[PDB]
């Protein structure tokens, strides 16, 4: 039986949970039985990836819709989705296509957690989640409520939700210092780098297995970079509404995890719309998506040397953009050190 403190259990219990896997492949259409949690692969997403990014240039430059019927029928080959005995949709414009990718992107993450599972050894004499947690190869700690760590970080929750975010509420529930192994070693050559500053980033349940395991990675060359915004990065917000909503939690669903991260900036290329850039102009740490609300720059405060922008959202004086809020995107995974990871309960006014 376990010694770890009940909220790291907690926590081990739902990241690694195979209902809340299936759940979340039956959320996208995925033939379960044709397509098992089991039989999930590295090289069959990728191939979904390249035939994904095939209907991507056809889109593009505008190919004929029995052109496209090909291409978009070839994806579902590789992903069996249920349709029954019906003709599955078709993946005949630019939205469709990244709903496509954003499951593949999901598909990745839970096929590692499911690897984990089946891996390794079992022992009936110990306790199934001290077995999981050190899969994680992450050291989690829980954050004393009573601490100074806790009310920064109550204090950033707080502060940066929008008010275009207001169908729901954030309330911590638990916080969590996770220290990945290795990566501190992959943070060095930034360590000491300017504009360095604790983001959010929101990803649903089922993505933390490997996220904790792999870290926050990049998609992988055969992802169509049509469908992210600004590139295939790894991206933050200032706000913890922005954050939140990728939790894609609901009513039946209310718990939720997001992350705090030591993201080094440094020169931000300031970009107010798409641009789907595979490198960075020379110079360049970091892009930026100027949006229309700032967290307040006076009331900037320090973490152990990292800043904090947990003030209250205010105009930038920013026309023409097609940003609320602000993104945050490096191209790097080493320029990323993982600090914080925060259990939210979503409380839903809707
Ligand atoms: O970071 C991202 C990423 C996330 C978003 C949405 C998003 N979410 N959350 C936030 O807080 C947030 C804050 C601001 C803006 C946007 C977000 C948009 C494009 C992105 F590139 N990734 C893509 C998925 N993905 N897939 C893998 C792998 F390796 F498994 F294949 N790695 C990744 C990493």
């Amino acid at each position: 039986k376990s010694k770890l403190p009940k909220p790291v259990q907690d926590l081990i219990k739902m990241i690694f949970d195979v209902e809340s896997m299936k759940k979340a492949m039956v959320e996208y259409e995925i033939d379960l039985q044709k397509m098992p949690l089991g039989k999930l692969s590295k090289r069959q997403i990728q191939a979904a990836y390249s035939i994904l990014s095939e209907v991507q240039q056809a889109v593009s430059q505008g190919s004929s819709d029995s052109q496209i019927l090909d291409l978009s029928n070839r994806f579902y080959t590789l992903i069996p989705h249920d349709f029954g005995m019906k003709k599955p949709p078709l993946l005949n414009n630019a939205d469709s296509v990244q709903a496509k990718a954003e499951m593949l992107d999901n598909l990745l993450d839970i096929e590692v957690a499911y690897s984990l599972l089946r891996g390794g050894s079992d022992d009936s004499s110990k306790d199934p989640i001290d077995v999981n947690y050190e899969k994680l190869k992450t050291d989690i700690k829980v954050v004393d409520r009573d601490s100074e760590e806790a009310e920064i970080i109550r204090k950033y929750v707080k502060n940066t939700h929008a008010t275009t975010h207001n169908a729901y509420d954030l309330e911590v529930i638990d916080i969590f210092k996770i220290e990945r192994e290795g990566e501190c070693q992959r943070y060095k050559p930034f360590k000491q780098l300017h504009n360095r500053r604790l983001l959010w980033h929101g990803s649903r349940t089922t993505n933390f297995a490997g996220i904790l395991s792999q870290g926050l990675r990049i998609a992988p060359p055969e992802a169509p970079v049509t469908g992210y915004m600004f590139g295939k990065g790894i991206y933050f917000a200032d706000m913890v509404s922005k954050s939140a909503n990728y939790c894609h939690t609901s009513q039946g669903d209310p718990i939720g995890l997001i992350l705090l991260g030591e993201v080094a900036l440094g020169n931000m290329y300031e970009l107010k719309h798409a641009s789907h850039i595979s490198k960075l102009p020379k110079g360049k740490h970091s892009v930026k998506g100027l949006g229309k609300t700032t967290p307040d720059p006076s009331a900037n405060i320090s973490l152990d040397g990292v800043d904090v922008p947990l003030g209250t959202g205010i105009s930038s004086g920013v026309n023409d953009t097609s940003l609320l809020y602000n993104e945050y995107i490096v191209y790097d995974i080493a320029q990323v050190n993982l600090k914080y990871l925060l259990k939210l309960k979503f409380n839903f006014k809707t």
